């Protein structure tokens, strides 16, 4: 069945055998790249290798990179807690080939692990390849010997990965595990591995030119595949995250399997706990802008659902220990940051807790008040009060109102923001005008 810490260890040890020097996951905080707030894949730290800038001693490298999908174009923070497959923090596993082997090797080493290493029968496996990429279809169907009906040839939106507007990109291939007949869609056909084939380098005009030395990039979700092997139907039910859920059950008294708006918060605490744990360990302090404000948002949204559960006291600080204990094997580093990070998560809570509550009474007050006078949204002078007078993240104010079906007049919040940038300026983060709303959801009032 393999445990979480067993699958990760089987992955890295397996490819090491395939000539892949095991590398240590870089910190969630990008070293020399101010734009990319948080890492998001195993090829992030090696982005300068595929480019040809760096020349690591090894032509091959495997790693379990710590990822955080809460910024830029890959922002999942919204669906976190609403589904069973979306996390902020998550462990990505993968192999990378720096102009070494290619598709014929990337697949072989990818099929042996899934069948000869994960003990998943080859009768329920499924794969995908870029239709116009007969190169991969041959290896799969002909070489490896897989039936055609079990292979899908999709378009660009499904089988063509790119490293931005310009740079190395190319066709891809995904490995899907069939979960029976009781399920439907991407569930029954859970994506478990993403094999990316850097073949072409898109120029500034959108034209694709081949590379003289192709590359390989793979990203298998640890928690996601762990679900399969652990016969679970939720990434939140794995040996490493469930204890965190029950931790919520115990802090509130509530249990799993009853209401929808309850299982959510439970997943919210457990997930966000992982986020705010490794984050602070990798050098992030709750501030009012950029990275430092992403942790604060994640830590404040946990604070909210916790309060929605009835937990009227700082609790996440107790959850930091559980994480270190569950994650001290692959990342012993956390132990040293345990007490450290424990003081931080406890420091933030006792700071905003009193405000977080007062605010919940304010916001909810203008909710029923609004829907009575027939308003379908919250006024700009209302979401702002909660943003300033209460330090509530603008995204949170939105989620708190979205419950009753109410929205928030964007333009109002827009004008209201100008009514303060002109007021404060008449009677760090710099933001344009009319572009205030494209930054007000990522920076606090005190920093905006
Ligand atoms: N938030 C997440 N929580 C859990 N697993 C994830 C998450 N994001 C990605 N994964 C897993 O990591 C694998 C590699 O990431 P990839 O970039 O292919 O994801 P994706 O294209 O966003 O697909 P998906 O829609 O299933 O998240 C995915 O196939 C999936 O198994
Ligand atoms: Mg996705
Ligand atoms: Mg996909
Ligand atoms: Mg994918």
């Amino acid at each position: 069945s393999l445990s979480a810490h067993e699958i990760r260890e089987l992955f890295l040890s397996f490819f090491e055998k395939k000539g892949h020097t095991r590398v240590k996951s870089a910190p969630l905080v990008p070293e020399n790249d101010p734009t990319l707030l948080f890492v998001n894949a195993g090829m992030v730290p090696f982005k300068n290798v595929f480019l040809g800038l760096e020349k690591r001693p090894y032509k091959r490298a495997t790693s379990c990179q710590k990822c955080l999908r809460v910024s830029g174009k890959h922002n999942d923070l919204e669906q976190v807690g609403y589904t069973s497959r979306h996390h902020t923090f998550f462990e990505m596993l993968g192999n990378f080939s720096f102009g070494d082997y290619f598709k014929k090797e990337a697949i072989e080493y990818a099929w042996e692990f899934v069948t000869e290493v994960l003990k998943l029968p080859k009768e329920k496996l499924y794969v995908s390849v870029y239709k116009d990429d007969e190169e991969a279809y041959r290896i799969w169907n002909e070489h490896i010997g897989i039936p055609s009906e079990r292979i899908w040839r999709l378009g660009e939106e499904d089988n063509f990965w790119q490293m931005g507007d310009v740079g190395p990109c190319g066709p891809s291939s995904e490995i899907y595990v069939d979960r029976g007949e009781e399920y439907e869609g991407d569930e029954r056909y859970l994506e478990i591995w993403n094999l990316v084939f850097m073949q072409y380098n898109r120029d500034e005009n959108g034209v694709l030119t081949p590379l003289p030395h192709p590359n390989i990039d793979t990203g298998m979700g640890l928690e996601r595949i762990a679900s399969v092997l652990q016969g679970k139907n939720s990434n939140f039910e794995i040996d490493i995250i469930f204890p965190l859920i029950q931790f919520g059950e115990e802090v509130s008294g509530k249990k799993y399997g009853e209401k929808f708006e309850t299982d959510v918060a439970l997943r919210v605490i457990a997930d966000h706990l992982r986020a705010i744990t490794f984050a602070i360990s990798d050098g992030v302090i709750p501030s009012n802008e950029g990275r430092g404000y992403v942790i604060r948002r994640i830590l404040r949204r946990a604070m909210r659902f916790g309060y929605k559960l009835g937990i009227e006291n700082p609790f996440l600080y107790k959850g930091v220990d559980l994480v270190v204990d569950i994650m001290k094997e692959p990342y012993p580093e956390l132990e040293l940051s345990r007490e450290f990070v424990k003081g931080i998560v406890k420091g933030e809570e006792k700071r905003f807790i009193k405000t977080l509550k007062a605010g919940m009474e304010y916001i909810q007050e203008v909710i029923q008040k609004a829907l009575e006078e027939g308003r379908k949204t919250l006024s700009g002078k209302e979401v702002f009060t909660a943003y300033d007078t209460y330090g509530f993240p603008v995204d949170l104010i939105d989620e708190i109102a979205r419950e009753k079906g109410l929205g928030i007049d964007l333009e109002g919040f827009q004008c209201e923001l100008e009514e303060q940038r002109e007021r404060a300026r008449k009677h760090p983060v710099y933001s344009h005008l009319k572009e205030l709303g494209k930054t007000s959801a990522f920076v606090g009032a005190a920093a905006l």
